[PDB]
């Protein structure tokens, strides 16, 4: 792989994020902030970038949706520890 | 600072997650939360490794608590405990 | 605690689980263990790196060749290879 194929799936995954924060696709949101933050754990660098971006969408999806249920919750929260440890 | 200890704070909670999922049969739960504790005790250390010790052994004994447990699902289960083992 | 035979027998499970579900189709357990492998394997190197290498190559296949995954599985399944590939090169 080269870098620029990494950011590229990462940002095909934040799009997916951005979507899915508005058809409240929790689990999606889960799934890719933690693959996002495993990635940029590795890359550092502009994958940190995006990850920021994929982080604050998850906060606001935690905060705005009335969906979420309370497994969701500690999940999304957990993931979020992830990332906001990285984006540090 | 206010960064470790909301992490640590969130790990507390999905450690009282992971107990009740290995009651209901939530393996899948279990598999994810155990995963992103995982994940974020990596990063963190220090108290998040007693956090996922605990979370590690809650873990093991649904490994063969009642044979509910598929052989997909254990598979997925062992793995995520051995990254939780190594870490600590 | 856990020994590094213990773990390296796991993560052969795992393959073989990973290899199974990719002639069943079974995309969503693909994506679960080659993330698990990956979280693993940057933990121990060595043989887990050789086994982490073998699952990228079969999820690679399972992307190009299955013909039921969803849009939001094929991006997870590229994203958890895009993790694989910058570990096994790390
Ligand atoms: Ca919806
Ligand atoms: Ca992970």
């Amino acid at each position: 792989t080269t870098e620029e194929e990494v950011v590229k799936n990462m940002k095909e995954s934040l799009e997916f994020i951005e979507r899915a924060k508005e058809e409240g696709d929790i689990e999606l949101v889960i799934s890719l902030l933690n693959l996002l933050a495993d990635v940029a754990q590795l890359v550092g660098g502009e994958a940190l970038e995006i990850l920021k971006k994929a982080t604050e969408l998850a906060k606001e999806l935690l905060e705005e949706s009335d969906e979420i249920s309370e497994k969701e919750r500690v999940q999304l929260k957990t993931a979020l520890s992830q990332a906001e440890v990285l984006i540090d």
